[PDB]
């Protein structure tokens, strides 16, 4: 039976630990993928973690330049969270470099990208079978979330971009059941920039904070009801959440133009008019990270926060981080449950090896106590090469 | 319930990427078997990969001299589409070093050829149990599609050679239950030359598109009804589809003589008097790949077609392909659809290694739009060694 | 439905082999986790071994320092029973440095602790997803069992302990349903030192015979009630089953204070006023192992015993033990089947290389007759490093 | 439901391959298990392969002295037909140097010997629970089939032997329910020699043929009702099976003393007064295999024969060899089908290497034809040790 998203999100107090994959630890004699842009989308029975894969495996040859983001040997491949993911237990979705996911209480619904730069086709498939397409537009890499996407009675939504990735582009939101486009809208969204959006269910309804990587520091959302009848906006906090960043002071609730020149993948859960923020710890590298919870930092715009939970330390890597979601059809409980992972990125740019892969982490709500720590990648480069 | 295969196949636009699997660029360190001729078959649940392996694994010197084609290590064996054949995720099937397979929607047919080159012997399984036997009658190398059988209404159908892959060779059509063989028929094709046949099920008939590896640089073709009643025929077009073969010009009904010597193992799906043709992009050598739609090209001999839609750059290593089907107890959908794999081959003859292997891609049917691009295997020889 | 535990102990006569997964043996060359605190717990229809890695491999510089005991690296998982564990055929259960774990009939109860010493956490998990938490009361170390806890009736129960591994520390009893703890009591132990206790289920109750670590050669013991009534004491058998320990002789109902100062985690099973102990064969090292019954040496201070039943040569390396169960539900008997397992730990500090790792065997009840042997760990150190 | 075995041997013309795992020629690089002694078994659903590893895999230091035979770290594991053996893909059974094993239509029995020569315990075990001891009763090896055990009605039945592998020893045959010994009988088999048994059921009894390691050139054997009703004698055939043996000429219905003081495991199938025979082509070394037919040679003596079907060339390492079935409620026949296995040992003592392992190809009765030929091991030694 379908997933119901008319279910609110559960009360929490802070996060506990999930899991920690150590793919890289283990990948140093392991026949572990190389990968990036991993992340988790759970059904009604079980959780996995998609990745997409460099069609290369750790320490050979064939991880060499990994860092070039687009290739004909991408694919997006999933295993069980917290395994390390290999050949010998990943599950093959779709040929992609950017890619998104989910399930609607049936059958599992998974939205690959490949192609060249200036007409990428995004394949998806429902249960494993071809169900729809969907051609670039704007002919500059059509791109969508990295992050999973959203059902509720039976139909599932997602985000896409298509443009540069450097200034105005164009923003789309589409509809689907069975894994069949049967609705889109573009939004009407000038000066805003939307990129890797995570987007969660609630109450009925969608909400998707993302990346302004053209000129924002903080970042901008997007909600919607099952009819694509939208709102917008940018979360107005001080305690912005996009890296690079400048230093926490007075935010707005529209783009920060202080270096947000560029950006990381992110996530954030609104409750009334507050908001837990997920960031890294730096403001200019991607090095540790954070969970912060603002209240009433959803609509004002001052940098007074009331908790701050670590997750890993400043002296260590992290990476993209997204949202993720348990169902009461998964969990028993009549609240939707919110979670999140965390990408630890070794290798290139920041360090001197020929390739970059990456690990995964990830916690749950919870209204249990919880405590901050650090727990990072480990890996110690470089590696035999 | 067994497939019914009395639906048409289903209208289509061009070709969207199902899967890709790197093996070889996984094998440079990952315990991946080395290959050839690989195919793509599914039931009404799944969709897997077949493929003819040589008892050995890539980097490792039992991989030697695996350009011989056959021997007493070949084994037939499967795993899910996409994934790297490996030990740790293949299943055996038979041994052999030409093999076949096709599910009826109950359980998996399977045809394995080993013994001598003077009395080959086919091995039937069904659900993984011995139900027939057949032995060479022209004791010349007895051997067969290199692709899935086609199943209709409970029986499934195959095509074998036997004799020169020279000059006239004898040419046989089974028809199966449960794995045993209740009727079949030898062509009387006198000037015919058939081998390693694609054959498909449509509106309640199988269609066969084979190789001519004698004289044809068109490929042969053989169409018959449930109680093997036949028809057999050359595609006309003068877009040529064997490889080697000439430039594009006037075609021919019948055997094409220029160039047609040799030959690749290859497929066409045939809707009314068009046709999609799948071919590498070299006139003399497996590189690169395409999909061609000529319509009125079945039974005309000219060399326009319409659409072109690159799968393989010409800059790169390709090799077979042939056709496979997605039922509609499979898909829901109310037509047979159709799809094509595409063998990715590195190594010797045209590569300095000491080793020959193969990666594997495919692609299915489809309305909504595609877009053309290049999807190679990517492994930087030589190796290890 | 849910395990009733109101059957007792089989009468047994010795130990039959049950598992033995050479895992060091097996990692010189395989992809095997290097791991440490192993043990098994088996639901209605499978038994599984759950250990604590230390997110790296044999014979891989990752490998280094992992005699640490805790990291935030380190994760609770598990594999059949036999199996060398391994990335490939391991399922992820949380992110821990000291655990437990067992199956109340309907799902996996799994607790895993993590977090710095000064505030860790237990995570508890029902069917792998959170479900309540339980925080360090006394800041100094929150650990638990390390083998699994014990169901009745539908509720799991388990200890934890908080406070120094030098002297007096706090206990804690926890009762559990669906993962969730529905309430906890503190033992009032003065003078009592309790950890890794090992627990099963017996006639509708619970037993534990634990580790002191702070001041005993002999090991202490709890049982109590589905309402957390209980009683505590002191196995008072001459044949002291901690290691170190002082040479057999008169025993006592308290803790016995010669070379008691430090320790290993066993087990022991409790027959009328008899005791069937598991323990090293070594005074000083984890050398050896052995089974004893001392018919009533539960109760009676005297070191002279009936069977011994040798199950490691005192020549081979040994480590922690642990008891596990076999329920009616899942053997069809009609009592509860006792089985222990015995940890093999190579590496550091008693041997010369970089790094801290084990194998596991266990053995079961029975009334048949058996025969005692050695069964060592067998791999040959230093590895390639 | 029970497998009934109330059916007879299917008539059969030659033998059809069946599987080869080629695990060797894969272990040069993958991690495959070192092995001797496979087996093949079927439930009512699958057919597997069982063996008896080394604790250590394939080009591993580990492997060292893979000859001993008998050691605490030997165990029995099982991973389906035609795979190679490897800790990812096997499924753990047992701790043994000797075993045994089958299925009787509801779960697996297996039969793992362990222990010292002087009071080794055969474990038994019904689906994976220990349902039964039984210890040595001559303390001088207890040791049992290395095949499968064959299953009647609901009752499987095995036969043991205690004893010198020099001269007269005791045999015994157990008949079992649910994994339990419900009965057994000891035979009176003056100047008999009995081990290695391979026994099949028919027409609801069972027939075996084992190996005569005393002083018999040709097999003896034993057949049985439900009761342990029984007789024995020795195949009277000319065409001397085991190995060493004298060259062919005037058999004898009792042992043939002359080269008869060793051997290998074998088997064979008696249809009225006729038998199939497997067997070495070498009469000195385990080099080569063949199947012949000689009519009335069960109780006959002459060393003419109808039908011979080469399976492994001289020049090749063969092994021991084993029988196997297949029943209606697997087949769907309407008779118990002929199968059999055959390990290719390669290493020591033979081959001048540090170990000894085996690799495994089987085939299965058939009415159609055949053919013969040579599917050997094919590993090219020494590896890189
Ligand atoms: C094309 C721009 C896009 C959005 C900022 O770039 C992403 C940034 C990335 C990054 O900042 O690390 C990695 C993503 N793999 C990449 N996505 C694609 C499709 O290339
Ligand atoms: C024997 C002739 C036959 C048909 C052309 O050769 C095939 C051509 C091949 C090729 O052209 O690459 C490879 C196939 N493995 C081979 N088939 C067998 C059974 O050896
Ligand atoms: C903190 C004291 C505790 C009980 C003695 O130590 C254990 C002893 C151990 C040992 O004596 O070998 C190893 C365990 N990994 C360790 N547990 C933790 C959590 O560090
Ligand atoms: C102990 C005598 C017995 C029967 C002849 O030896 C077998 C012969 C063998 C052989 O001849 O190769 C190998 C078996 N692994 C061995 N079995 C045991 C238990 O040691």
């Amino acid at each position: 039976v379908k997933l119901a998203g008319n279910s609110s999100l559960c009360p929490i107090n802070g996060w506990a630990v999930y899991s920690k994959d150590n793919s890289i630890r283990i990948g140093s004699k392991g026949d572990v993928f190389v990968i990036r842009e991993p992340f988790i989308s759970c059904s009604h029975l079980e959780c996995r973690t998609f990745f997409l894969t460099q069609g290369a495996l750790l320490n050979d040859k064939h991880s060499n330049g990994t860092v070039k983001d687009r290739s004909p040997h991408r694919t997006l491949m999933s295993c069980p969270v917290g395994e390390a993911p290999s050949p010998y237990n990943s599950r093959f979705e779709s040929v992609a470099w950017s890619a998104s996911a989910c399930h609607d209480g049936t059958s599992w619904l998974t939205i690959g990208i490949s192609g060249p730069d200036n007409g990428a086709v995004a394949v998806l498939k429902y249960n494993g079978i071809i169900t729809d397409t969907i051609k670039s537009w704007r002919n500059n890499i059509l791109r969508t979330q990295e992050s999973e996407c959203a059902c509720v009675n039976g139909s599932c939504f997602t985000v896409m971009t298509d443009g540069p990735s450097n200034g105005q582009a164009s923003y789309k939101i589409f509809k689907m059941e069975k894994g069949k486009v049967v609705k889109s809208v573009e939004l009407d969204a000038p000066n805003y920039h939307y990129e890797e959006c995570s987007c969660y269910p609630n109450a009925g309804e969608i909400t998707c904070v993302c990346r302004d990587n053209w000129h924002g520091s903080n970042r901008p959302w997007v909600s919607f009801n099952q009819n694509l009848e939208y709102q917008i906006g940018y979360i107005c906090s001080g305690v912005f959440g996009d890296n690079p960043r400048p230093n926490d002071g007075t935010g707005s609730c529209g783009p920060v133009s202080s270096n947000g020149a560029y950006g990381v993948k992110g996530f954030s859960f609104k409750y009334g008019n507050g908001v837990w923020i997920g960031r890294t710890k730096s403001t200019n590298s991607r090095s540790g990270f954070e969970m912060i919870w603002d209240p009433n930092g959803w609509t004002e715009t001052d940098s007074s926060f009331s908790v701050k939970q670590d997750i890993v330390a400043i002296t260590d890597w992290s990476g993209y981080s997204g949202s993720f979601v348990q169902h009461p059809e998964l969990t028993g409980l009549d609240c939707i449950r919110p979670c999140f992972w965390v990408e630890l990125i070794r290798g290139r740019p920041k360090e001197s090896t020929i390739w970059t892969s990456g690990s995964s982490i990830s916690f749950c709500g919870v209204n249990s106590d919880t405590v901050g720590w650090s727990w990072p990648d480990g890996a110690e480069l470089p590696f035999t090469i």
